[PDB]
């Protein structure tokens, strides 16, 4: 099996775009094809403009970081689709694309939402989990080189729950350095780390029906 998040290399069926932050560039890889809701809904808010000044507004070293609230405290942000397509978003979000082709392994994107179906609205977060815990990964369930990767960290738990859709290919050490800015007791940094731009370096354009050499 082929595990996209397991090489740098942008393929011809995947998108790029640079975090332009207050603490650095993070550069990653989109999956449409895996996860085209959650890629389509990030590409069209960041063209649009939705996360221009967005905080990390929660931020936890040896887990995560998370972004992509307007309200910046984990309680807002919507789908393009909100109040415009019911067949995507009902009113709370669109549905988890969950596959067995991506995992929450360190550098991986998802999608927050509040663990209920269809909540995934604007929100999202950064595994930055660098411990190995993949002695307790089911061999059942995770595939030999998807246990070989989480060695370098990762957040299994979060597998089924939280829809995969983007890896960090380029700035996991600006990652790491947002995961341990000084912070209240809310997590919250006390300086704003902001998304200052989204720079779309390969776009994806979700009415291609292109084929592509495997
Ligand atoms: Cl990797
Ligand atoms: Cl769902």
């Amino acid at each position: 099996m082929n595990f996209p998040q397991l090489s740098k290399e942008v393929a011809e069926d995947e998108a790029e775009v640079i975090l332009h932050t207050s603490q650095g560039d993070i550069r990653i890889k989109l999956f449409p094809k895996l996860a085209p809701l959650a890629v389509e809904n990030f590409l069209t808010h960041a063209k649009e403009g939705y996360y221009n000044g967005i905080t990390f507004h929660r931020v936890i070293d040896g887990f995560m970081v998370q972004t992509g609230d307007p309200k910046g405290d984990g309680t807002g942000g919507q789908s393009i689709w909100h109040d415009k397509d019911k067949t995507k978003d009902k009113g709370t979000g669109f549905k988890n694309e969950i596959t067995p082709y991506l995992y929450n392994i360190r550098g991986a994107l998802a999608m927050a939402n509040t663990g209920q179906p269809n909540t995934n609205g604007s929100q999202f977060f950064i595994n930055q989990n660098s411990t190995d815990t993949s002695s307790k990964l089911p061999t059942s369930k995770y595939p030999q080189k998807i246990i070989e990767a989480y060695k370098e960290g990762g957040n299994p738990s979060l597998d089924g729950k939280h829809p995969v859709f983007g890896q960090v290919i380029g700035g996991m050490d600006v990652v790491d350095k947002i995961a341990k800015a000084e912070k209240d007791e809310k997590d919250k940094p006390t300086t704003a780390i902001t998304i200052d731009s989204i720079e779309v370096v390969k776009d994806y354009d979700f009415k291609s029906e292109n084929l592509y050499f495997q």
